[PDB]
């Protein structure tokens, strides 16, 4: 049951320390990480109505002209798929996915989802040869099928992550009670000292987070030292207030835990979580040294992953 | 515990009435569907041993030129690839999947599987928009996951694979203890008759169907009145011994169900295994009117569904 949260920063909100990081706002941080653009639009008109201050480089025109222009227009052949897919009330973690032609390298990939009456659009370069098919999955579930107990679940997941992601390190991360953690599997590059078998306090995945990785089940930090492109207006129009990025992986990540990351050496970040019977039983939790993006079809299948796993664990559990 | 099979027809073999039918070799046709072709290959050596009779309307060059050649020179770009992903030993259900150029429209996929010392190649012609990612499946793990109980998940299972591959009719067949099944729910276009609550005798799956649709979890039958097209040689040179397709979705389909399904008005059938506990609980059972292909990347992401529906099953029979 987390405490309310206090106002972000960009609304006068106080600092974040030690102290009260259970209370900062980090699903409304009116900023974006830089290795994507995003857009806000009407959900019925389709009108830009914020952009991040970076959009130019993805999108090839300025945020000042893209705003206030409808997606109709904007994306006429995407438009209609777009609202079919995604109708008022849907749930907020339903995605609209397509991949779009930009005159750079590769192409763009488009992902939306929708919150109340917004639309969100998160636009990410990525390469052709960067396609991730269903058979990815469809292989790993053998292994995991055949695990013979929890733990060796737990060791095949690691191992299967790590193969299908180059991760420096994957773990397996499960919340006792008490809401502290444990790394009980490991996977990780030869040489990297291990976490397998230890134990974490409840502060280092504080409550707020820790409700929100149960209803938004994939987040990252590409780079640990990147900063924040902010969005603007910060507050979405249709509701003078800010606009939730939970559902956004282009969300920008708490600064509190990017020190954490970058006190660990860690460039890049990325969890899902595993949810059994609606909570929050444990996340697959992966490094990178270096900073990397993660390509959305590989991300699409380590939810898809997470999701298989969590059944996997709630049938085990129960015997 | 199915009966022993006899001999195919093609080595003097009975022929197969409604008296005998348990005993069918259907494992072993000797032949395939004429939608793609099949070859088979030497697992170390890579030489090609086994052709389908209408390999050049596919590959372009003629059965008896490819014949003996290596996978090495005839596919220098795959077959380093195809040999990491399927080493002796593997499952037979494990695939490598790829996607070759071909001189036609679309492309040419690929699908390869091992059985003993045996690679086995499927050729099928795919079109470039006939792409599903990941995102087909992630998106319907959410109403699935939100059904209340078993009857209500069958529903939603049935729907959900109706609007992802367009078929006349998709059921839930679930097995009874003595093998008898029952339709227990049905997505349907409009007009069509109703199949919902109606129950069908063990025979109509015989057990040597059941048997192998425990390990090869997804078959069809694209064009319920098209002639099959033969291996050349029938035997594996390997065994001097029949070539096991039941992991080769191109294999012909028993004559005696072709039949079946013509007679309940079936252009087109497909079925994907819902396997709880290492036992057979039922099928996701599609028909459409006409003939029909079912792209190879729907027809993964069916069969992880059908895991994840399984899984779901388990988790809701426990309760
Ligand atoms: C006073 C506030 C604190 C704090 C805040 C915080 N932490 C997160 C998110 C995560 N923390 C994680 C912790 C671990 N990663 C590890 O590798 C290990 C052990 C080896 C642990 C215990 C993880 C996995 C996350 C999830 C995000 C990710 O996968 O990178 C947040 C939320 C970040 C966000 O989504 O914006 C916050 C606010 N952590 C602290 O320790 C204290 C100082
Ligand atoms: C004497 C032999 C018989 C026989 C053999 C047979 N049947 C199958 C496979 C299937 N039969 C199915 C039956 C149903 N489909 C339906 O729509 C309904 C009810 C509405 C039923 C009861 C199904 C679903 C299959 C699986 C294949 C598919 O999905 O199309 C086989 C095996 C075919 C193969 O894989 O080669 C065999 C040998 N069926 C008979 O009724 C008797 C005459």
């Amino acid at each position: 049951d987390p405490l309310p949260f206090f106002p972000p920063l960009y609304l006068g909100g106080p600092e974040i320390t030690t102290e009260n990081c259970e209370r900062e706002p980090i699903h409304i941080p009116g900023s974006i990480q830089p290795h994507g653009a995003l857009l806000t639009a009407d959900g019925h008109s389709g009108e830009v109505l914020q952009m991040s201050l970076n959009a130019a480089t993805f999108l090839g025109q300025e945020p000042t002209v893209l705003r206030g222009q409808t997606l109709a227009a904007l994306l006429p052949e995407q438009w209609p798929a777009l609202q079919a897919a995604l109708p008022p009330g849907c749930p907020d973690a339903l995605q609209y996915r397509a991949t779009l032609d930009w005159p750079a390298a590769g192409h763009l990939s488009l992902t939306v989802h929708r919150v109340g009456e917004l639309l969100i659009l998160e636009f990410e370069p990525t390469e052709a040869w960067d396609s991730t098919g269903p058979h990815a999955l469809r292989n790993a579930m053998f292994a995991l099928e055949s695990a013979p107990n929890l733990r060796a679940l737990a060791e095949v997941a690691t191992q299967t992550v790590r193969e299908l992601t180059g991760f420096d390190r994957v773990m397996l991360y499960k919340f006792a009670p008490d809401a502290t953690g444990e790394v009980i599997a490991e996977a990780r590059r030869e040489g990297l000292h291990a976490f397998l078998g230890h134990r974490f306090p409840a502060s280092d995945i504080p409550a707020q987070a820790r409700a929100l990785y149960t209803r938004h089940l994939l987040r990252l930090t590409a780079d640990t030292r990147a900063a924040a492109v902010p969005l603007d207006p910060v507050l979405n129009p249709q509701t003078n207030a800010p606009t939730p990025l939970g559902g956004a992986v282009l969300r920008a990540t708490s600064p509190m835990h990017m020190q954490y990351l970058r006190n660990m050496g860690v460039g890049s970040s990325l969890s899902v979580s595993v949810v059994v019977g609606g909570q929050l039983w444990g996340l697959i939790a992966c490094h990178h040294q270096t900073p990397y993006v993660l390509p959305p079809d590989l991300r699409t299948t380590l939810e898809s992953l997470g999701r298989l796993l969590s059944l996997q664990v709630q049938v085990k559990e129960a015997h």
